[PDB]
């Protein structure tokens, strides 16, 4: 039989695009999210009895959880999922590293001490999940995200805000004023990856996997790169730069590379968007043409 | 005059602690404190308040009416919300904040010959990944807020007066009953197993010499303190100076073996006897005389 899918919260940008995916796989009734197009239910994440009742009832075998509300809800998420061996994913990201952590690249195993309450978070995600997998037979998966790009990212706000909003601007062959000095590199991926990496990662055999928290990499890019790559499509485009110097803290804080050499080696894992894919792609959904 | 308090205060870390700082700083100005009743001697020894860290505003009216200046949190689904609420009151109040971490918090992930003070940290006991917690936490409110966190790695703590507790340190002090009148023990982890420990005594002491120590001087908030590493056969060796009759038996607990495995065998302590002069007092031979002292 195919899964029975689970996603939490599934209201969210990457919860949908999942949903999207998944149902196209398993069928759209195979896929619950929970936070017309395909089943639905209200979940408390931080009450364990609602949690139970809807692993139990629909059958649940595996578990992406989106969503002190995120410790007991971990807490909670991890207990339910054990006791019912169900398959979990829980993503982690590039802010679960730090200032003392090798940012150039930075592997799957190394020194973790974000000096933000959003990675310190995410680092006892990572660690309470893997905890669960050696005491208790918990599958659980753990993918590190970098900066997710998405055209349909209507939410603003964020330290990989620019390289969304950038192509608003590209589009009109307009000028953009760049929240990040012009040579601060990170790495970024976009939601075609990244939910395909979800994905590929929860369908990965289990003996294969030497570790249970991975990272995964498209790409790494600086403002100025990302115009040049622009200007293929639209030769007139302009960037400023106006800095945030909280967004630079924050960005200078995070690496600047991933070494994925583990999510490729164990499962497989490629991307198929580079730089240039990636700005064409984008540049699509806005009304430009991108055949050269 | 620091004004001390300490949480989790009827552990037997929390009374020697009380002990030390009261004999230098005076009785009314270190308050001992727990959420349980206390046995009749610590009542007698100075001051005693009830404290429910998971209360927000009990914590925040003790640290207000004794003026507390200095804060030892020694409590640790409960732990970590008690440590947040003692996170925002230090901050808050501007209260020098020690919380202790552990050898616990490394995993076989780690460098473990020896274990630096940055390293890989993938602890597999949930009381190890709530230290690596615990360590960021204390060090993110140091970064983000005005909060003076000081954390140290305490090896497994060796102490006189210990019950049978459950510790995989837990050999190295109950070991010292059965060597006390030449009798045999048998040691649940296998017999050439690696751990970082050390005598009560310096314990206290690097908790109170780091807490002294001036914020410049720290390159960082949380440090290894080593003393010695040991094996049980290393350890029952220097127990047959004093008692060549003792004997000791191997009967392996695999539950044990696989958390002493997974935790280091040395600690690299470079950093604090650079930064604060850390210098243990304990090597083996004194802590197997000093224990015996005691029997």
């Amino acid at each position: 039989e195919p899964p029975r899918v689970l996603i939490t919260g599934g209201l969210g940008q990457l919860g949908v695009g999942l949903a999207n995916l998944l149902r196209k796989r398993f069928g759209k009734d195979n896929v619950i999210l929970s936070d017309h197009s395909g089943p639905f239910v209200y979940a408390n994440i931080l009450d364990y009895k609602s949690l139970r009742e809807i692993v139990v009832n629909h059958r649940i075998s595996w578990l992406f959880h989106y969503s002190d509300v995120n410790i007991t809800g971990l807490h909670n998420v991890l207990d339910v999922a054990a006791e019912y061996n169900v398959r979990l994913f829980v993503p982690s990201t590039i802010g679960a590293f730090g200032p003392t952590s090798p940012r150039n690249p930075a592997p799957d195993l190394c020194i973790q001490r974000p000096r933000t309450i959003y990675g310190v978070s995410k680092v006892h995600t990572e660690l309470m999940g893997e905890y669960y997998y050696y005491r208790y037979g918990l599958d659980f998966r753990c993918l590190r995200y970098p900066g997710i790009i998405s055209a349909d990212s209507q939410p603003g706000g964020g330290t990989t805000d620019y390289a969304v909003q950038i192509f608003h601007a590209a589009a009109k062959n307009g000028t953009f004023e760049c929240n990040l000095e012009a040579g601060t590199r990170l790495p970024m991926m976009y939601i075609s990856d990244c939910l395909r990496a979800t994905l590929e990662v929860m369908e990965a055999p289990a003996e294969r996997l030497s570790m249970r928290t991975y990272n995964i990499s498209a790409m790494s890019f600086t403002p100025e790169e990302l115009a040049q790559a622009l200007r293929k499509h639209a030769p007139d485009f302009q960037i400023t730069y106006c800095v945030d110097p909280l967004r630079q803290a924050i960005a200078e804080s995070w690496p600047m590379i991933l070494d994925d050499s583990n999510a490729r080696k164990d499962w497989g894992w490629k991307h198929d968007f580079d730089l240039p894919e990636l700005v064409a792609t984008m540049l699509n959904f806005h009304g430009v043409s991108t055949r050269v």
